[PDB]
């Protein structure tokens, strides 16, 4: 699986 | 599923 | 320094 | 600082 | 299982 | 579960 | 600088 | 300043 980052100044951390 | 954060100086990183 | 996560679904992760 | 995650699959981790 | 980072200025975040 | 990080100047991290 | 990671179910992060 | 990822099953974690 992968770790995504999503960055919004923050960031959405998941796995996929 | 996210990766999460919870602060107290120190940050318990769990997988939901 | 510190690395700070600040929990909001997604982290700012800031460095002090 | 912040550390900001720019996403190409790839993550590119800076500190501003 | 092993969080690996592969690194070629940027890092790809794979869960092993 | 806990993303765990052992740490020897590296750091192995593992997902529990 | 490196980052160091200080383990007691959570982690401290520090950057030296 | 980059944040960069050395893997040997281990990683070290340094700020450049």
């Amino acid at each position: 699986a992968y770790l995504l980052f999503y960055t919004e100044l923050k960031v959405t951390v998941t796995v996929k």
